């Protein structure tokens, strides 16, 4: 009843507003569930008792992953129990998946765990653009969380970027007050699907940030032993962007 | 030596900068250390080193008080050694010790040791400064170096002034709210170590649990680890809760995930 009792309050999962198509919606917010702090079962238990009055009739979910990173893994094992708890019907009654922010995690989460999504069906639906979900649902109907809905307020972006790696990216960095989002110019694929990916990277997990000339610049990301090294005609500008959004987080943290 | 170097980088005492009077300065800034978790002979060594090139010659202290709490006290025996392990002269050589945004919580320790600090009531050498302003005067042309997350604190600020917080004894303040904390100044002076001055408490949108609008006239903010709720009177509380809920927001919607 303790920790239970916690999962509603978090937010990790919960019905919101009902889809264009008439069904009711439930949004799983993927960055709230810590692998090794919840107990999974709790969660499995309490995605069951929210969806119970409604998965025997159709019902759309809306998966939220921006920021999802390792330490919100679904382990394998966890991962496979997920597709046998529920009845088999609870799974035929899910009309449309809708995946929010994917990211370049995820991506090779799915690429690495891609013997068991196969049955994942034209049923997903990557939202490559926060308008592009107003196609399924009304806008007015839509409850993303909203430290979700903030991080798209306010932002300074930079087009025709190139993210160097063994294999370059075009991308767009966009700095808001809060993080910097890198997202692909080109489609990958995620699930036999093409989609944008989106990385976000919080003031937080900024550890350094280095211009090393007019048109390249770096950042060394918490808990990533390679920089992210990007090159565009400003460099020296966005750099300054990043600056001043990290420096105006540290000087809000705690004593 | 892992342990001793992480004081350095975390900016508890500093050198910055030449009083007017022609002597070097430091600055100490209180919230930056965390009793219970600092061994305290480090912080001593790390000042002592610090100073050691200059505490022969006159020196100048700014102890910033800016948010400081019972998380940042020196306990009795530490702070009874902060005043033997140093070399006679040091002491002396102290000509003015300026003290920045002293605050309600330091006002009450102040008194509850009364005892150890019997040596500072009184003493010409204390300098209570109200603004940034008044202690550059102090240095040269004003060029002071209090921290940046202090200076912050000063600005974009809404200001209600004739507010009263209500309590056995009622005082009139000033109610500020910043984009990432609310400020309470006090309008009239009280006592510390001796001498009369104005008191800013200061409450960090992380630490606002709960805001309640009583009447018209009345609101009452609850702080996390206080246990007596703040309240407060004045005209414009509608829009004094409208302002602190609006900062308040803004801090949950960007604490980790
Ligand atoms: C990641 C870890 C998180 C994995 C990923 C992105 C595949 C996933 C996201 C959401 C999820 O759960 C939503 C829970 O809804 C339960 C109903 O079951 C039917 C379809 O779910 C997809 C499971 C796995
Ligand atoms: C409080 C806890 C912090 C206590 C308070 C306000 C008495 C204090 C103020 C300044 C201080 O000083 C650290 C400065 O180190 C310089 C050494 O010189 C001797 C005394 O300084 C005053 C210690 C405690």
């Amino acid at each position: 009843k303790e920790e239970f009792k916690a999962l509603k309050t978090l937010s990790i999962f919960y019905q919101a507003g009902t889809s264009k198509a008439g069904n009711p919606i439930f949004y799983y917010v993927a960055r709230r569930f810590k692998t090794g702090q919840i107990n999974g079962d709790l969660l499995i238990y309490h995605v069951l008792l929210t969806l119970k009055p409604y998965y025997a009739k159709p019902y759309e979910i809306v998966v939220d992953l921006t920021h999802t990173g390792p330490s919100n893994r679904f382990k394998t094992d966890f991962l496979s129990k997920w597709f046998v708890v529920f009845p088999g019907f609870a799974y035929d009654n899910v009309s449309a998946v809708y995946i929010y922010n994917c990211n370049s995690w995820v991506r090779e989460y799915t690429k690495y765990h891609e013997r068991l999504l196969t049955g994942l069906s034209k049923r997903l639906v990557f939202i490559d653009c926060p308008g592009k979900l107003a196609e399924h649902i009304e806008h007015e109907q839509q409850k993303l969380p909203a430290a979700t809905l903030a991080l798209e307020e306010d932002l300074k972006v930079f087009h025709n970027a190139l993210k160097l790696a063994h294999k370059d990216t075009k991308v767009s960095i966009k700095v808001g007050s809060t993080a910097v989002q890198v997202t692909s110019a080109e489609r990958t694929k995620v699930l036999g699907q093409s989609v944008f990916l989106n990385d976000i990277y919080y003031a937080s997990e900024i550890e350094e940030i280095c211009l090393v000339d007019e048109n390249q610049f770096t950042l060394t990301i918490a808990n990533q032993g390679t920089p992210l090294t990007f090159m565009h005609q400003e460099c020296e500008a966005i750099v300054q962007s990043i600056i001043h959004i990290r420096t105006r987080w540290e000087l809000s943290q705690p004593d």
